[PDB]
């Protein structure tokens, strides 16, 4: 996150850390025993860490829990990042309290101009390379969808959406990968792809949550 502000400790508690050896994306935790990421944070060996803030250091709230299942979305194309969204099933249940707690999936698709909290310990910069080890915050409006493709033009999709400021100065980064975009209570996004970072006329593109929920719901209860 670059120019976003210190969260405080366990404030977003629906936040994850995938974790392979070190942190490598963030993700959302939906339920008891399912995260929602970026398909683009695919890996094998995932251990998924609830209840973080300084990811370098044992605070005491932490759960550490490994991926049994990932399920990458059938039509994500890695090469336009359409359709950037997977699934990891735990393989516990976390237990739930006021520092691990799930977060709604929408029932309508967010409006442009609608304020939302995004979250991560990615760069902190947008030259150069700083890596915070807690995690960072930022407030930021979805734009409407003619500003994001006149800033993307040929690449934004149906399943995308843009939100941050034109003028630059305040983005999501590398390292944010897969983590949310929350909107009024509810997960309307998913941290997946931008040109460099926090650069003028270049928002950050999230993948549009709402157009996924019946794929989630019905993926979730057949696995
Ligand atoms: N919002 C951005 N500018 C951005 C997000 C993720 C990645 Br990976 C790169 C850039
Ligand atoms: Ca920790």
């Amino acid at each position: 996150i670059v120019g976003g502000y210190t969260c405080g400790a366990n404030t977003v508690p629906y936040q994850v850390s995938l974790n392979s050896g070190y942190h490598f994306c963030g993700g959302s935790l939906i339920n008891s025993q399912w995260v929602v990421s970026a398909a683009h944070c695919y890996k094998s060996g995932i251990q998924v860490r609830l209840g973080e803030d300084n990811i370098n250091v044992v605070e005491g709230n932490e759960q550490f829990i490994s991926a049994s299942k990932s399920i990458v979305h059938p039509s994500y194309n890695s090469n336009t990042l359409n359709n950037d969204i997977m699934l990891i099933k735990l393989k516990s249940a976390a237990s739930l309290n006021s520092r691990v707690a799930s977060i709604s999936l929408p029932t309508s698709c967010a409006s442009a101009g609608t304020q939302c909290l995004i979250s991560g310990w990615g760069n902190t910069k947008s030259s150069g390379t700083s890596y915070p080890d807690v995690l960072k915050c930022l407030k930021a409006p979805i734009l409407s969808d003619s500003s994001c493709k006149s800033a993307y033009p040929g690449q934004i999709t149906s399943n995308m959406f843009c939100a941050g400021y034109l003028e630059g100065g305040k983005d999501s980064c590398q390292g944010d990968s897969g983590g949310p975009v929350v909107c009024s209570g509810k997960l309307q996004g998913i941290v997946s792809w931008g040109s460099g970072c926090a650069q003028k006329n270049k928002p950050g593109v999230y993948t549009k949550v709402c157009n996924y929920v019946s794929w989630i719901k019905q993926t979730i209860a057949s696995n």
